[PDB]
């Protein structure tokens, strides 16, 4: 399973590590960094909604620059969610619908998963 | 080996877990959450400095509180510096000289491991 160390959100600064994850508040939706190396949106504990797999994935961390950025273990970026601007505090929410979204300052949704499979 | 997704310095927000570390800028002093469930503050990968440990600590977060807590998978509490107050932003320095600081707005140090050990 994975640990929780910041419920369904990952602030400027967050980082999420292998065996940790963001949770939605139903519990049903799950953005995990897995010891594989894998970076995956599950639903149910059992369907795949969105990943990033085979790139040896270390972390993911929601940058003060406004980039949710997944690194391998030396640091080298595997997968950016290219949000970067000045709209700070920037979040990303792993929501009961299914979508995992970056929000800028002032609830601008600036970059989905695009995978509300829960209406 | 950690993995360091920080540097020397954990932000406001900013939580390492098992297998990650703080790194001095000179590469001798680590602060580590251990596979093995310890929390533990290095030099030279030899001479352990300080360290919380036998308590199944998961992670540790400089929380927007103030406060730098060590929590177990569950989210039960291991480890505090009670460092809590309304100085923003904190940051948990990993230093070169060997200790472990909290510094408050305005670079109070809040608390130390007093362990300064290199001169």
């Amino acid at each position: 399973s994975y640990v929780h160390p910041y419920g369904s959100t990952l602030p400027e600064n967050g980082v999420i590590g292998r065996g940790y994850a963001l949770i939605s508040d139903s519990g049903r939706v799950e953005f995990r960094v897995t010891d594989e190396g894998n970076i995956q949106l599950f639903l149910d504990d059992s369907r795949k909604l969105w990943s990033v797999d085979g790139k040896n994935a270390s972390f993911v961390k929601m940058q003060t620059d406004g980039n949710c950025v997944g690194y391998d273990p030396n640091g080298t970026a595997v997968w950016h969610t290219a949000t970067n601007g000045d709209d700070h505090p920037y979040n990303l929410v792993c929501q009961n619908d299914g979508n995992l979204v970056v929000y800028a300052k002032g609830g601008k949704a600036v970059w989905h998963t695009n995978t509300a499979v829960v209406h």
